[PDB]
DNA sequence: CGAGGTAGTAGGTTGT
DNA sequence: ACAACCTACTACCTCG
DNA sequence: CGAGGTAGTAGGTTGT
DNA sequence: ACAACCTACTACCTCG
């Protein structure tokens, strides 16, 4: 829309297939005792392994571009104490054409195998897998860190080795734990062994093993180094030329050539335009400005740092937001503590009943539990919160000015909005998330086209990432139903976006329903890592891009800024729906800056996918029993 | 304080333990390969098995009724096993420890002596001994099972409750080859694995792509599955773990598991009969086992006081509160939904309710839902609007309903804060029975009290917590009754956990809500409350909650309320009643809560006081008072006290409709009754 | 708990 | 088993 | 979906 | 493994 530009990704022609590695070698695959339909497919996993050399799974049978003369065609396999006996057969040659999908996907799997396999037989470098540490970054007392890339390989339809690279760092110990507290470092919050790589979450037993203290590895992460600073964010045009080095280093010593830098037609999208009262160009503009919509609300005051009144600049800061939106701002004080017991629930439906919506929370670092604990007793009186570090000095505006945003969303004021126009006015994000062995499935929303409103839907309780086809239908129906009470009507187009894949069918239900109301919908898959790298031919690297890539497939360059390092763009995939790609790219960018309680830097994500996030990690935190009596358009969660 | 009275429990008092037995042979236990710490205890499990002989696992290594030289000492199973003998230790029966290990022994001298008899059906700790009944293919076993363990006396005690078992003796072709229908559930003829039968395929055997390459049939060939059988025509089958994967399988392979929907035969015994069959098979027993003759053992029964049942006047059922009037009637508002396409309420419906508020001095409103689900949100629409114009609880009369539809109407009606009371539609008006419970469920769901109890409790707070659910995960959940007179009933919104156990903030919180209803119905904190758990209390569980009474200065009670292991009673003479109340050990006791002639042998619930000062006595007495409470069933008493009772059924339908309905529904209106 | 992404360290689910 | 995605945490740097 | 317990059938969690 | 508890289904029979 604002310019047709051109980028660079992070893969690299390679030589084409040798007329060889066009027609594999096809083994099939006998198996004494045959096995359950269940442990078919990790079992012909683990003999195309066994096998050796390369070779992958092809079907109910083998695939290999060794011929099977060097192959390992009969041996024997252990898999959950069961023992299998294999013997291979083979079937002759069949060739794949790389045009065709179906064989193209089987010539990357071997591919990706040639690899993994060329990658073993190197030194003096660090290979886990795919990735490669071919230098040293730093050191210091027992610990160093690697550089390299983590790398993948597969055939293109052109029939061509294709090779994506991506820098990579790795953080190496050398000491056992004892020897690593021989020098001043606490208990990391993982230990790993030298006799096996399981680790966990940390006199006469390990006699008769002849493998405490001596016989584990301590997992060194960036909190365990914090004392010794360096960093392992690249600056973009450093990862570029490290990622052309890196796969001409790959290129040559693996026999695969000249890397030939992958080109794409990239279109930079318009900007978006956010509104407080008038145009800003981040939500904090608006405590000056003045909100997008505000009502006449109440906030109340909770130290627990035993001081006494709202600190002067917080409470000018307010009067000057609420003067330029001239809504009519009153600040109460709870007046109690949570040591009082039951007395302070009492303040606190009190406080309520007076009409409080929110409540600042001034208090030093609290524990995770108590933290928890606080924020859950609250809700459970209706009030969303919002916690303020109590070492405070004015001076530290953005920490503040960030509190006091995510203090009014919380009250349930919008502060910003969208003036564009756009395909859907109803956009409605979906994650699951959440620290267990069950995950919560949850949604939350943007309606109207400008994103005046923003709301939550209670969760619901499931087994895994698939949210049940009638949960994906009930919050969505949810979603509607907010439009329904604040439009008057029913939207003519939803905008569905979900994080991460689409799991198969999870939205069959909805959309079936969605026809039925004679409702129009776009869903499309949004994946926050597969997407790879962008870089541009000429020039620099801003916001706002858009690669089409396949059909029905695209990047979406959505955050940038030239001090945090290489940007990750976003992968995305139309799975349902008529609107061409260009305008859900338009859409889900400009969703990007709708987030009100970032004050200076939008999130990657939509607002409706990045709202839906935090409610199911706060929900999976605080547990769901609290939030009966919480107003959906109070965003308690960010 | 109500008298005493004797009872016989179904235990039996055999000989004491001789000299031999009390001083077991020990044996350690070698092992190779080594066993993975983990797998370990189940291996002694097997070892004492195979060694031979009354041998059972003790601690480190195995404790035996035998000669170590007449036990199989060396063996394979981690598979190759050799034991040593270690000499004899002595135990004493008033050690629970020591005796624990005595019992282990007796289980397993009862499961050997039991297994050297002829000729009789044995399953595990269950003997079965003649033929009830047959049928061409099945054929129902009647015997009892069994558990022998050691007093502290120092002799063995036999536990005997008669018991019938259902076989099948045919393939599922053979069964089909008869006529009967499909049995909804089958089992693999090679192992002990069952499918959900789905229904027959025309396929072929021969030619079925099973995943991998092979078909169905060289598939089960190749692991001799059909060697000496025959493969019959395939069978599709259900996960046991998903559900988007009907499998194949064979019909010869399988075999049907035979339930009652599989077959005019009622299984349940009259008590007087159960009691007498009974004490034949304890003879029997003690005889065969060369254990003794069994004194039936006999425990001191205390007879409570009737419960004093309240609706407007006093009542002995909660159905009468419709003629008489509610313990505390509102004004209020019901809707009608009709899926039969008639129109208006049943005349009689319309009676009975104008009746009922009639005698409680409060004005109702009859609406009628113009509306149908499949409008689509446009039926939604009128749903909000009912509510707003003050509709609290709606009436659906429809065809029975498949599960999936019931429950996707309930959900959206729920997310509208309406809770609905189904009632079947072919509905005749002298069914009084079935539309009277759906009327009482209807107020309940309202959020009236339709009665409520006169007595004297300790505590004037009484909640119930379980956790239910079918999946991976489940609900924990708590439901309570407020004031002395349990005038007030209440859910809470229910908390997703892994498994049985509710974590300690969970019951906490859970417990403030039900206090916090005390609070604004009482305009008081509640001096003592009366904490009831569904099944055991998982250790540590109310840790949290217990001290955080006590800060707050609220003294309480709790108790462990068990469903099953409890056994059985009987009078020594006279009718068998309830409101009886058995203790036995400190701190555990007995509690027959409800009975009917008609309805078999009871099953008294068994009690522990895990926490807090308040006699058993007085406890006894609250919990069986407080199974009456209970608004949804007209003519019959929960067995469970009203709290736990409201608790399981407000869990079961969490689990059923998802909890993500409840925001906008009242907690004093019992939507899952 | 200030927030954002990019970095690192773990790990888990979907499904062929 | 394994590809191709997701979850949780801390440190770094700066403030569309 | 009428409700209750006691019957039968299947399965599971908690703790040693 | 095993002991001692829990969950779900449906048949039966009657209506404190
Ligand atoms: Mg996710
Ligand atoms: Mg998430
Ligand atoms: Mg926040
Ligand atoms: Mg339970
Ligand atoms: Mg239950
Ligand atoms: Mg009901």
């Amino acid at each position: 829309h604002l310019g047709k530009t051109e980028v660079f990704l992070n893969r690299f022609a390679l030589r084409p297939l040798n007329p060889e590695e066009l027609r594999p070698w096809r083994l099939e695959v006998v198996l004494d005792p045959p096995p359950g339909r269940e442990e078919v497919y990790p079992l012909l996993a683990q003999v195309a392994r066994r096998a050796g050399g390369v070779t992958v799974r092809m079907g109910d049978g083998l695939a290999s571009w060794s011929p099977p003369e060097v192959l390992v065609l009969e041996g024997t396999l252990a898999r959950m104490g069961q023992t299998y006996a294999y013997r291979l057969y083979p079937k002759g040659r069949r060739p794949l054409d790389p045009k065709d999908p179906g064989e193209r996907s089987v010539l990357s799997a071997l591919a990706r195998r040639l690899l993994q396999e060329r990658l073993r037989r190197l030194e003096g470098v660090w290979v886990e897998g795919l990735a490669v540490y071919r230098r040293e970054h730093a050191r210091g007392p027992g610990w160093r860190v690697l550089g390299g890339a983590v790398l993948d390989l597969w055939v293109s339809d052109s029939g061509a080795f294709l090779l994506e690279v991506d820098p990579a760092y790795r953080i190496l110990c050398e000491m056992s734990l004892e020897a690593w507290l021989a020098q001043g470092h606490p208990l990391p919050k993982r230990v790993r062994n030298a006799y096996d790589r399981r680790t966990w979450e940390l006199l006469d037993y390990h006699a008769s093993k002849g493998r405490l203290t001596g016989l584990l590895v301590p997992v060194l992460t960036l909190e365990d180094l914090h004392e010794e600073s360096l960093a392992l964010s690249l600056p973009w045009e450093e990862r570029r030329r490290r990622t052309r080095e890196i796969a001409s280093w790959i290129g040559r010593r693996l026999g695969l050539g000249t890397p030939e830098a992958v080109r794409a037609q990239a279109y930079r999208l318009s900007i978006p335009k956010l509104m407080g009262r008038r145009a800003v160009s981040k939500p904090a503009d608006a405590l000056r400005v003045g909100f997008y919509r505000a009502q006449e609300t109440a906030l109340a005051l909770l130290r627990l740092d035993g001081a006494q009144g709202w600190p002067e600049f917080l409470r000018r800061a307010l009067l000057r937001a609420f003067g330029a939106s001239g809504a009519s701002l009153r600040l109460h004080t709870l007046h109690a503590h949570p040591s009082q017991g039951l007395a302070f629930r009492e303040a606190l439906r009190k406080a309520k009943e007076e009409g409080v919506q929110a409540v600042l929370v001034l208090t030093p670092p609290m524990a995770w539990e108590d933290r928890n604990r606080l924020k859950a007793l609250l809700l459970r009186e209706g009030l969303p919160s919002q916690i303020l570090n109590v070492p405070l000095r004015e001076e530290e505006r953005h920490r503040w000015e960030n509190a006091l945003l995510g203090l009014l969303a919380k009250a349930g004021l919008q502060v910003v909005a969208l003036s564009g126009a756009y395909p859907a006015e109803l956009a409605v994000g979906f994650d699951a998330g959440g620290r267990e062995s069950f995950r919560f499935g949850g949604a939350a929303c943007a309606v109207g086209g400008d994103g005046g409103h923003l709301l939550w839907t209670l969760p619901e309780a499931q087994a895994g990432e698939r949210i049940p086809q009638e949960v994906v239908w009930d919050l969505l129906e949810e979603t509607l139903w907010a439009f329904r009470r604040k439009a008057g009507r029913l939207p003519s187009r939803v905008l569905l976006l979900r994080d991460g894949r689409v799991p198969q069918d999870e939205f069959a239900l909805a959309l079936e329903a969605l026809a039925r109301e004679g409702i129009a919908y776009d869903l499309v898959s949004v994946r926050k890592s597969g997407g790879g790298r962008v870089y541009p031919v000429q020039g620099r690297l801003a916001d706002g891009l858009y690669v089409p890539l396949e059909d029905k497939t695209f990047l979406l360059l959505t955050v940038h800024r030239d001090f945090r390092g290489t940007p990750r763009p976003l992968k995305l995939v139309h799975e349902a729906g008529d609107t061409p790609l260009e305008a859900l790219a338009h859409q889900i960018f400009h969703l990007t800056r709708l987030y009100p309680a970032s004050g200076f830097a939008f999130p990657r994500l939509p607002a409706p996918l990045h709202l839906a996030d935090r409610l199911v990690k706060e929900v999976g935190r605080l547990g769901i029993r609290h939030l009966k009596e919480v107003d959906r358009e109070k965003l308690f969660f960010v």
